[PDB]
């Protein structure tokens, strides 16, 4: 049985279902998600690799070879056909293309469950994705239930990083409109005890860690690498229950009346469906989905009881980031430009502004420090790394507005995720690809000889999918500061 068929079982069916890892049914062998390459812009699909299996990562591992691959659609394995595709303008316009939202890169969440490979849904602020004409959602006052698997150390405190119930306009609405998980350290409405993150209930309006708007003790801050958040919603009343998706139970957070303000009760729900964005499209928000559904009815603590050890049972674990040459901590590097006309530039910097310039043995003492650096254990993630000045020791490259600096360290988390990168066969062939962390479809990219954090393709002028690959590849070779 897979988390569908036992919320069937309590009477309680997925009206809509989600994973790019896995089937939710035990026999579901469909389609879990589209894939749509730089490349060519053509698409293929990923299917499990039987029924009610896990997905065929090597299928897409294939298709995304030398290239950047992005995740078009998240299709619903239930039947009802909702699946979740670029989110479209609302209050707020996206990043993208006709106020769009961005989709997310296809591998910046890799896992394994139960052994076998896998890829989750990594979004970073400005992504998005939803379905505004769903089918067997609730509305109005209706029950439901939802849960997901998220990343509890990927998140941030903007709105909205939600997964649920929304308005069909892409509008606010009013209270009452909305009712989805929500997962990160807002603090902007309601929040929970500690540093956060904290999984909470937007209902429009407000972010709810309990029956009072803003805090509540009740609800703990959680951070598993892999939290299952289930959440329900009926005719006044609500729940929170979080667990660690890796072991154990759930535990309830908050169960009891609306909260007492005017518009939660009677609820008014739309119906439509949102991941990693607010219902006016706020989407200043970031996290990884790796599966989740939404139910019509409300779920027995026992059905969700049931769902968790399924989950646990699937033994998700965290994949490898990083593939290709690679470094090692302390080891000291220089990076040259593999596109033909420029092989002789390496990655330096001139005061904060990182750019390529020519570099040889007759350089100065310090354009050679300028072209050489210390590779450090990833300040955001332990898997990839950071890259600090040897001239400036304290400082890192990172991107700010997309455009890679070389500022010091603030100790901060901001700082820290926009200065981790991680290593991946170049995909020119030719060395190493540099892939930002907290922006995975965007790496380490010469354009017009300054460095950016560029996607192949995309609303940014050095986004141009013009010389992409050989833009993006660099030899490694020793430092020249030695
Ligand atoms: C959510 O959590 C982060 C991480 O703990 C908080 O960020 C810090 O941000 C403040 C405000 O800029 C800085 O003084 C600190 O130096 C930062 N700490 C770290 C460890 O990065 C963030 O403020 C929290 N958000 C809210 C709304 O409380
Ligand atoms: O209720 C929290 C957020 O506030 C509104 O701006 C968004 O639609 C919603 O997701
Ligand atoms: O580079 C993109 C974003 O721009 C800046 O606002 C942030 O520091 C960074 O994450
Ligand atoms: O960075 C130098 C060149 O400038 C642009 O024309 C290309 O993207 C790049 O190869």
């Amino acid at each position: 049985m897979g988390p569908c068929d036992i919320y069937e079982a309590g009477d309680t069916p997925c009206v809509a279902a989600h994973s790019t890892t896995r089937a939710l049914y035990s026999s579901f062998s469909g389609a879990l998600y589209q894939l749509q390459r730089g490349s060519d812009d053509t698409t293929t699909t990923i299917s499990p690799l039987t029924a009610g299996g896990i997905a065929d990562a090597s299928a897409q591992d294939t298709f995304c070879a030398n290239t950047t691959c992005l995740i078009t659609i998240i299709y619903d394995q239930s039947g009802n056909g909702n699946h979740l595709t670029q989110a479209p303008p609302g209050g707020f316009d996206g990043p993208d293309t006709d106020g769009y939202d961005n989709l997310a890169s296809a591998i910046g969440a890799p896992v394994t469950l139960n052994g076998q490979k896998a890829y989750g849904v990594f979004m970073s602020p400005g992504t998005g994705y939803r379905n505004n004409e769903a089918t067997g959602t609730a509305t109005g006052d209706e029950a439901e239930g939802m849960y997901a698997v998220l990343d509890g150390t990927h998140y941030n405190d903007a709105c909205c990083f939600d997964y649920g119930n929304a308005e069909t306009s892409s509008t606010d609405t009013g209270a009452g409109h909305m009712e989805a998980i929500y997962l990160g350290n807002s603090t902007t409405w309601g929040y929970g005890a500690g540093d956060g993150p904290w999984i909470m209930v937007d209902m429009e309006n407000n972010l709810f860690s309990g029956a009072d708007e803003g805090y509540n003790s009740g609800d703990p801050s959680i951070s598993y690498r892999f939290v299952t958040a289930a959440v329900k919603g009926g005719a006044d009343k609500w729940a929170i229950r979080g667990a660690n998706a890796a072991s154990g139970s759930l535990s309830t957070y908050y169960s009891g009346a609306r909260p007492d303000y005017s518009g939660y009760n009677p609820m008014s729900k739309e119906g439509a469906i949102i991941l990693g964005i607010g219902g006016d499209n706020s989407n200043g928000a970031q996290g990884t989905f790796y599966e989740g559904v939404m139910t019509s009815g409300y779920p027995s603590d026992d059905t969700e009881n049931s769902v968790q050890e399924n989950i646990v049972a699937a033994k998700y674990v965290v994949g490898s980031l990083v593939s290709g040459p690679s470094f090692t901590s302390g080891e000291v590097v220089s990076l040259r430009v593999t596109t033909p006309g420029y092989t002789t530039r390496y990655i330096a910097h001139t005061d904060t502004t990182v750019n390529t310039q020519v570099v040889d043995d007759d350089s100065s003492t310090t354009l050679k420090e300028e072209a050489s650096w210390t590779v450090v254990t990833g300040l955001a993630n332990s898997q990839c790394f950071s890259f600090e000045s040897v001239d400036t020791p304290g400082s890192y490259i990172r991107h700010y507005n997309f455009e890679l600096l070389l500022n010091a360290n603030d100790g901060t988390k901001q700082f820290h995720e926009d200065a981790t990168f991680c290593p991946q066969a170049a995909l020119n062939g030719e060395g190493t690809s540099l892939r930002s962390w907290s922006y995975p479809t965007r790496y380490f990219r010469h354009y017009e000889n300054v460095l950016y954090a560029a996607s192949n393709g995309g609303v940014q002028t050095f986004d141009s999918k013009t010389s992409f690959n050989n833009d993006v590849s660099f030899e490694i070779e020793t430092a020249f500061a030695s």
